[PDB]
C-alpha cells in the first residue's frame, strides 16, 4: 500500500530506517548541481514522537562529510520543517515505505524560494518504473526533466 504524508492513513513510523538518495531534482538546478547545497546524500531517518533526524553526507573532491538535522512538525499533518540554508518545509507525497519515498520540498532563503523534490530508496537504487513515477510527479510540480539528477551512481563514499 501507498500513502503520503498528509494523508489521514499515513504511518510514520513506517518511513524509519535506511534510505539512500536516488534522484534529486529542483526548479533552481544549481542547487543540487556539484558544489550544490542540496546535493545530500541520505543515510537514514530516525522518527520521533514529533521529529525526524536525518542523517546525510556531503561530497566534495571525493571526500565524504556528515551531517545530521532535525525536522520538526509543523501545524499542518505530513509536513516537517527544519532550518538549512534557509527555512525548509517538507512532506512525503508518495511512499511505499518498503521500496520506495518521494519529498517535496520548499526552501527559503534571502527572500526567494525554491522547490526540491527528492526519490529515496531503501536500497542504493529504484526499478526504472519508480523513477518514471517520480518523474511523473516532478512534472506535476512544474519540474522539468532536464532538472531531474539521478544520483544512484554516485551515492556511496
Amino acid at each position: 500500500e501507498e500513502a503520503s504524508s498528509t494523508g489521514r492513513n499515513f504511518n510514520v513510523e513506517k518511513i524509519n530506517g535506511e534510505w539512500h538518495t536516488i534522484i534529486l531534482a529542483s526548479d533552481k538546478r544549481e542547487k543540487i548541481e556539484d558544489n550544490g547545497n542540496f546535493r545530500l546524500f541520505l543515510e537514514q531517518i530516525h522518527v520521533l514522537e514529533k521529529s525526524l533526524v536525518l542523517k546525510f553526507h556531503t561530497v566534495r573532491d571525493e571526500e565524504c562529510s556528515e551531517l545530521s538535522m532535525v525536522a520538526d512538525k509543523t501545524e499542518k499533518a505530513g509536513e516537517y520543517s527544519v532550518t538549512y540554508d534557509g527555512f525548509n518545509t517538507f512532506t512525503i507525497p508518495k511512499t511505499d515505505y518498503d521500496n520506495f519515498l518521494m519529498a517535496h520540498l520548499i526552501n527559503e532563503k534571502d527572500g526567494e524560494t525554491f522547490q526540491l523534490m527528492g526519490l529515496y530508496g531503501r536500497e542504493p537504487d529504484l526499478s526504472s518504473d519508480i523513477k518514471e513515477r517520480f518523474a511523473q510527479l516532478c512534472e506535476e510540480h512544474g519540474i522539468l526533466r532536464e532538472n531531474i539528477i539521478d544520483l544512484s551512481n554516485a551515492n556511496r563514499c
